[PDB]
């Protein structure tokens, strides 16, 4: 009983004022529909849009939407950062795995979910494609669903399936999926990649993010074997190790033989690989990012990044001071699960500096109001282009000492000073 | 094959220089043995003593031990704070549940464990008594064990049992157990107790700490029923609700009908109640403080405290700035498990002020270097003598607004100002 709209605007029309909306996130962001909402919303007001990291939705961040629509972010992105920092949008800190629960528990109502799916099959089944994340949970509690049928959306295996009769409206058109290739090789990335690579043992169950660092790391694993994959997301980097036989998920205990993630992002080759591939399972973040599940696999290797780290090991990765940059996500859950896993190891990899090399990512103390995503007690390894530091079980003076050893040499002196002047530690 | 020493000094004598020692913590701190070590250690050197919160061991913090023994704290206490702040002792941040793993994984070696147990029974079995915590794990990997047999130590049920042949030395004498009655009723405590009490539903599975706040809360639960108990520790407060029938552990799924904790601390009546009591189970912190286990019980109610909270919800509870006050402990694991539990709720209860009322516990931003124990994403409820604030799913401006509403009115104006000047939020 879904209405087959002839235009995106016709589909978005059902949205009424004051409604709380949810949008498919990541590579699945319904750009086609969100652009139509960029106009339709002009006639509405009090529209709240819940979301995670979004791609190609900068049309909804145009000043003309101020007063009609407001973004409510569980994770910031390129089109929302300026709005968050300018106080025009709202940032709600929350573990990614907790998002599905917030919806299902009814704590956060959702009037309508905007999503992008693959065309319905003989059974009328569609797929959430490259992004299952928390949209599946949103579609469960959503008052109504507005779907955009895109023949380009791959039919991913796992929990991304949903029946077309659960849709109030439907608009079909082939559109491009954001390939996202903003990454780029670098001298520092290679260095960090090499260091991390030495911590990776054969049969390890990987978990990583996107970027130069992750890629550099993956490029140094072409010699390992029987590696597994249980991550929040994956890109082309992984695809290459799979075709090399390096990855086979043979040593995992939870869904062995198959790759598991909450979503994917990368080139068309990747989307082609995950498309209707029995070996790739896109699972609901409430599970994939559940420490209780992650710990089930032995030798988990969790590799994440950060924005700022203090001489004590407190990790900040969702913001720079009081200005929100991204979000909590799920690096913490993976870092803990990694510690609970048999022989598991975690690693926080980041460049020793930033802003061109004038700012040290390893500061003596976190900037006033810095959002702590991962705490002292959580941290295991921290790597930089200058080496690795193991803080597990190490005291404050031991941690500070090891950290300043991987910090850029242009800041060693300062860091060492504040080690005693600020923390009162004598190395 | 244990050696029956005739004096505490004779037992401690086996300890040799350069050894890494572990001591029973909390109410089980082997004062009798530790006082003998206060002297014997004078002839040794390079002695490291790993520990948690200790009681009555201030003799080991005497300047005369500097150079011979050094404290390595996983959690600070009264006799160690001055040493930590003065850089004479070491503080190792770590989740309490992770301590057993650090020992078992062999990451942290232990040459000898000093412990206090109940006399051996017909089967030669002794009990770790009121403190199981991580000592059980320490006794597992310890090179040798030096036990103090105390007829006053209650024979607790659970995992505190150990055979006397696992001891290298043994000294027996009846000694007093620290009753710990430092708590004291207050106007603010009562207020906070009342507010928290309203969040507690019947059949809730409680988890709390010691102090005026917890007691005030317990005194307001004399009207509830079918309450359960799965906590890090408990005191006289709980004992009173048990004899009132209010607590019966009938609604728990993990060890129903029985009280569960890692340790106990309170008057002789309490130690008398737990003594050989089938209904009270002292379990290993690796389990009791395991979020994977805590979440198994529905309607978990986790009530903890804090030292400083920022307008965003970041919780600091192990220190004041860069000076370590206590430790990470296990409030985070309980707060998360509480969120994962069906209908579970957590609450961070603390006085709106401190230092006589000149310092606001709710600061616009955490003090430079403040140890974050519980993060933004973790927090659910925060209560003060002025009410409660729900941050779950709330944005930064919503959180700041709610927080300043329970902050002492003498700081509302300042807090509200920095809400825009520091965080750039407009309420
Ligand atoms: S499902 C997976 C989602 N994520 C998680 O679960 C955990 C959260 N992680 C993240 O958001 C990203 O992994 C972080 C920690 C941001 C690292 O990612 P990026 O690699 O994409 O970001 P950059 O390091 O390249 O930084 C972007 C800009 O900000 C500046 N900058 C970095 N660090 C600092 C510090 N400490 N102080 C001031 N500025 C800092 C850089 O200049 C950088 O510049 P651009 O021009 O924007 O590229
Ligand atoms: S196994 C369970 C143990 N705990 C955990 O797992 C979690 C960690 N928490 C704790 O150890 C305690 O719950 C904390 C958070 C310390 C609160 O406990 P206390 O109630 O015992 O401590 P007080 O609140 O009474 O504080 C002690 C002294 O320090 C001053 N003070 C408190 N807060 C501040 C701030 N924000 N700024 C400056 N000073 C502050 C008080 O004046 C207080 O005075 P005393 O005379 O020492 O009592």
């Amino acid at each position: 009983p879904a209405i087959v709209c002839q235009s995106a605007l016709e589909a978005v029309s059902l949205i009424r004022s004051g409604e709380t909306l949810w949008t498919h996130s990541m590579g699945a962001t319904p750009k086609v529909l969100l652009d139509a909402l960029a106009k339709h919303a002009l006639t509405l007001d009090n529209i709240t849009l819940l979301q995670l990291h979004t791609e190609g939705a900068e049309s909804l961040s145009h000043p003309s939407l101020l007063g009609h629509l407001r973004h409510r972010c569980f994770f910031g992105g390129v089109p929302t950062r300026p709005l968050l920092q300018s106080g025009d949008a709202d940032y709600v800190p929350i573990f990614l795995s907790e998002v599905p629960k917030l919806f299902r528990s009814g704590e956060q109502k959702i009037d309508t979910a905007i999503i992008q799916v693959s065309p319905p099959d003989k059974h009328g089944m569609c797929s959430l494609g490259i992004s299952v994340e928390a949209t599946l949970a949103a579609c469960q509690v959503a008052g109504k669903i507005i779907a955009h049928i895109n023949p380009q959306m791959p039919r991913t295996h796992g929990d991304g399936f949903i029946h077309i009769d659960r849709f109030a409206a439907v608009y079909e058109q082939s559109a491009s999926l954001p390939i996202h290739s903003f990454a780029t090789g670098d001298a520092v990335s290679l260095a960090i990649g090499q260091h991390v690579a030495e911590l990776v043992r054969d049969g390890d169950c990987l978990q990583m993010g996107i970027g130069a660092i992750p890629d550099a790391v993956l490029s140094c694993l072409t010699g390992h074997k029987d590696l597994g994959v249980h991550t929040e997301l994956f890109s082309d980097g992984i695809l290459q190790l799979v075709e090399k036989g390096v990855i086979n998920n043979t040593k995992k205990r939870f869904y062995p033989g198959k790759l598991v993630t909450g979503f994917a992002l990368g080139s068309q080759k990747l989307y082609d690989y995950v498309d209707d591939n029995p070996a790739v399972i896109f699972m609901d973040i409430e599970q994939v990012n559940d420490t209780s599940i992650i710990r089930k696999n032995p030798n988990v290797m969790a590799i994440n990044s950060a924005l700022q780290v203090d001489l004590t090991g407190q990790v900040c990765a969702d913001s720079i001071g009081t200005k929100i940059y991204s979000g909590v996500g799920g690096q913490m859950d993976f870092i803990r699960g990694a510690g609970l896993s048999e022989g598991g190891r975690s690693v926080i990899a980041l460049p020793s500096t930033a802003a061109g090399g004038r700012i040290s990512r390893i500061a003596s103390v976190l900037s006033p109001g810095a959002g702590v995503v991962t705490t002292r007690a959580h941290v295991h390894y921290i790597v930089t282009e200058y080496g690795a530091a193991n803080l597990k079980g190490r005291s404050l003076r031991e941690r500070a000492q090891a950290l300043i050893n991987i910090a850029h040499p242009d800041f060693r002196e300062q860091l060492s000073r504040d080690a005693f002047e600020v923390w009162g530690l004598n190395l």
